């Protein structure tokens, strides 16, 4: 319901309130175009915000135009935008409009360009005296011609992207009001295990789920979820994070640090402009391997109720190695389109270390330069290797602040045992001070593969000894387990790199 | 108004004024082109000019043309052509030209080139007897079949950019006149803070204030702010820089040599003449990082009222990196048009550094080479490594001066401490020559960050007492924090590295 | 040495931050110098017209060529060298 607020927001008021702007001496926008991955129901949402405003509504379906004989297709546009001229207050939704406008070199031949120099045409021809809006449906506007993406066409974008846990929890009840829903059903669990899911794929799920009971109970939903395959596995997923601060026990400088980089900006701003001083760009989090850097900015977004999204270093990879550094503008653009936002880029010094490269690193400069101070979306930068990084990036107004994001402290040890044992069981007498202390110079991943390696025994033990019960009847987690796991685990980062960090953090500075 | 002025300059005199052109033996211009990024209202302009020149105006909406079929494009332009000689004195403007006349291999298709070749002998076949010019719009002139820039057809080019301040300014007055304006509302404050910002964004601001209102205060403008996207963020500005000779306080030697260089030429054109010799065509400024290197060619530019272009660098990387080293010319028209103009080049050791590379630094020598002297248009060079540029650069008739930009004077301390506290709260207990003595072999850098930790100590203090009297409720700057803030402040650059800088100065020369 | 009260030296203090034994002992050694000259230069010109203490003037005259030493990079070097040595 979030999302057609913005979009009732855009529309409602100069469909049908029109007469304040045009005294005021403004403008209605007369092209809000959607786009985001398929299986979204932009169809379902723009009929949604017709109906729920009060307005006709047309219907262009892509294909049907374009499966037209040449000039037919014309006359079905220009008939399409004098029938609902004339019916007015009208929204024209355009589905798929990427296939009659296209990006326009993918055209060989001259009837498309016809085809679309006419929708602009159309799209110039009205008025907001006229009382009509165009509406339209594509996956990513980098598919649309961008002579559609100027003012007096389609100005205003919104994003309909993945739905985060709520979405798919509200779509799953939408779709499962309807079913013979168990008692051991839960649909949050289903919700939060479906990454990449969209209301397609979700749909589909519960339709798989109820197929196989018809063969609903929690096994087929959980069948169903082993047989999906999601569309946006493949999507950048931006949501608000939900690590709080206080999960991350300890290191506890950062957190202040992180507090007055990125924080007071948003949450103190009259101080920001009192003062007069304008805030760091962005950050870089350098130091070992073992730890989360990444939950760190996920925490400080968490602490700021702005979005997230993590570029892993292979997206920087596949960037580099394929000479795709325009996707860095699509990137920042998307962020900006997602303020208040973290921009996370983790293994920042991937690009740089592997060895159009400084490149793919310089356009996330030109990017980090041109993006608009004011706008607050910050840019966090990971490595382990600040000797790495492209030093114009540790430059001021680009990652001006480094911050040595070291090693656990015990709180922060034991903030980690306990994310890592969070949902398993685990008897009162595994104390995990017993294991903070014992576990000094050790990285997150040691205390991680302690548990896990504890949890195998667990599990090993287990269904060793029901096997055993089979086989005789065919005549929880505790410290004996974990010193018997850390019988053999590591420390991962040796005395020398901290040594290295230490060094390189006192002439880093 | 400004650019109207020249438009009519172009126009009026050779539409309403012809005979005496026609008798003292030349030709008006036939073809006035238009060109510019989206909204920027060149429609608006061309009437404007048809209006207060007096003449019939003919639009030829390029899509419209383009959308017809085959046949009935040629016919429309050949009808508009008529129908305007036959109504003349006559304006025929052309909106969006690049739709009918592309550059000219990107035509999957012969009828856009008869529809080109169509408008190539209708441009052609008129007279300045006939009464008529043509005017025309397109984003850059790089769009356009260059057979339409030969002379015979669109000869001047006129740029209509990005706005500065004051068009802002303007354009922020024009769209909120009829607006419920508070007083707390600031509209230069917004139009010094719209950069990259158009009419059209300008407009949407104007207009996104009213709406969040209309759920207008300063606030509401700002908001506005904070959600705006502007177009122009990407391209290149224009506009003389406001940083007068006296805000640079010291650094004098340099004040004079960029004077007896760039201002003599141009201010005292008559001496340059007399003596004979011809001015410097370009400078290098070299020294150490920590410097207003950007901010003196800026000094001179506004002492000599005159244009400024920064390349910043990861423009350079991105063409060498991507081989558009084409675009280099496109910049140096840029500049030509936009003459009297520094075209100033950031780290222009880039290229060469970062290892059609001494291309792109070799692009920018052909065009110096090319550039015509008399052009008032000068060319200063940055970097921190005169070492790595190549030499060939610093060959008389290129960068032939060379000038070391060195570390800050007291008085230049004292001037960059003022700039970086100009608006802050300062009390009279923060003298600024104690903070002179003590940062001797201090980079601006330097100062900046002393400035900018104090500012933060100062926020964090502030907001922290808040906090702490939010807590207790619920039962400006000074030496103090400066002291405090030196007391982890360092010296950027390394005796070692100035030393370099002189040893290279002197063996430089 | 004869040293006028108007030689404040923590003026010489502040102004000689980073600054090594030496070179302060340069300072004053040229200082001594330049007064040295001044006086005998004097004492002569006396001796042919008649055959017819130090102040910061001489040590601002000093410092006008005088070091800093150490550069930044070695006492670095031994920030270095005293955290990892130990
Ligand atoms: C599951 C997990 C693995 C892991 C690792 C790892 N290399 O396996 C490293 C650091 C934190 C880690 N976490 C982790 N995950 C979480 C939390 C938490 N504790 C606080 C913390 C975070 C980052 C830093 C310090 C301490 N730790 C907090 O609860 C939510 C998730
Ligand atoms: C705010 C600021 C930061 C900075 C830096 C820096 N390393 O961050 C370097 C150089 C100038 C800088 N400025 C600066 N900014 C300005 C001015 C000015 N001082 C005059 C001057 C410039 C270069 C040289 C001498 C003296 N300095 C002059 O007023 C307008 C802006």
């Amino acid at each position: 319901r979030k999302q057609l607020a913005q979009i009732k927001e855009m529309v409602e008021l100069p469909l049908r309130h029109p007469a304040l702007f045009k005294a005021i001496g403004v403008k209605p926008p007369r092209g809000i175009l959607l786009y985001g991955p398929p299986g979204t129901g932009k169809t379902l949402i723009a009929r949604a915000v017709a109906n729920e405003t009060g307005a006709f509504f047309f219907l262009i379906n892509g294909p049907e135009i374009m499966s037209k004989l040449a000039g037919e297709s014309e006359s079905n546009l220009r008939k399409a935008f004098e029938e609902a001229e004339k019916n007015a207050p009208a929204i024209i939704f355009i589905d798929e409009l990427d296939a009659i406008a296209p990006k326009r070199e993918k055209t060989h031949g001259e009837v498309e360009r016809r085809i679309v120099s006419q929708l602009l045409t159309l799209m110039d021809g009205l008025k907001q005296r006229a009382h009509v809006i165009v509406m339209a449906a594509t996956n990513r506007p980098n598919s649309i011609d961008p002579a559609l993406r100027r003012f007096g066409r389609f100005d205003r974008e919104v994003d309909i992207g993945i739905p985060d846990a709520t979405g798919r929890l509200e779509i799953l009840q939408i779709h499962t009001k309807n079913m013979k829903l168990a008692d051991d059903v839960d649909l949050e669990q289903v919700a939060n295990e479906t990454h990449g899911h969209v209301g397609a794929d979700l749909a589909a799920l519960c339709s798989e789920a109820a197929l196989q009971a018809i063969r609903v109970t929690m096994d087929d939903f959980r069948w169903a979820l082993s047989q999906s395959n999601p569309s946006a596995l493949r999507e950048t997923v931006v949501e608000v994070p939900q690590v709080t601060w206080e999960d991350i026990g300890g290191l506890e400088d950062v957190k202040r640090e992180l507090q007055e980089l990125v924080q007071y900006p948003v949450e103190h701003p009259d101080k920001f402009l009192k003062f007069g001083m304008t805030p760091s760009k962005g950050v870089l989090f350098y130091g070992p391997p073992g730890c989360g850097k990444t939950l760190l900015a996920k925490a400080i977004a968490n602490e700021c109720q702005a979005n997230f999204i993590s570029i892993k270093g292979p997206e920087l990879l596949t960037m580099w190695f394929g000479e795709s550094e325009a996707n860095v503008r699509e990137i920042f653009d998307k962020a900006r389109q997602a303020a208040p936002c973290v921009l996370f880029f983790d293994e920042l010094d991937s690009i740089a270390k592997a060895r159009a490269a400084d490149r793919v690193i310089n356009q996330i400069l030109t990017e980090m330069d041109g993006m608009s101070t004011k706008k607050n979306v910050f840019i966090i930068g990971a490595t382990n290797r600040p000797d790495i990084i492209d030093p114009a990036i540790l430059r001021p107004g680009r990652l001006d602040q480094l911050i040595y994001i070291p090693l656990p402290d015990e709180k922060s040890r034991v903030a980690i045992l306990k994310a890592n044992l969070r949902k398993s069981p685990v008897a009162k007498d595994v104390d995990l001070e017993f294991l903070a202390k014992m576990t000094n110079g050790f990285s997150g991943a040691d205390l991680t593969e302690i548990c896990q390696r504890a949890c195998k025994l667990a599990i090993r033990e287990s269904i060793e000894s029901e096997i055993r019960r089979e086989r005789e009847r065919q005549t929880e987690i505790r410290r004996d387990h974990f010193e018997e796991a850390m019988r053999f685990a590591r420390r991962s980062v040796s005395d020398n790199d901290i040594r290295k960090y230490e060094m390189f953090a006192q002439t880093l500075q």
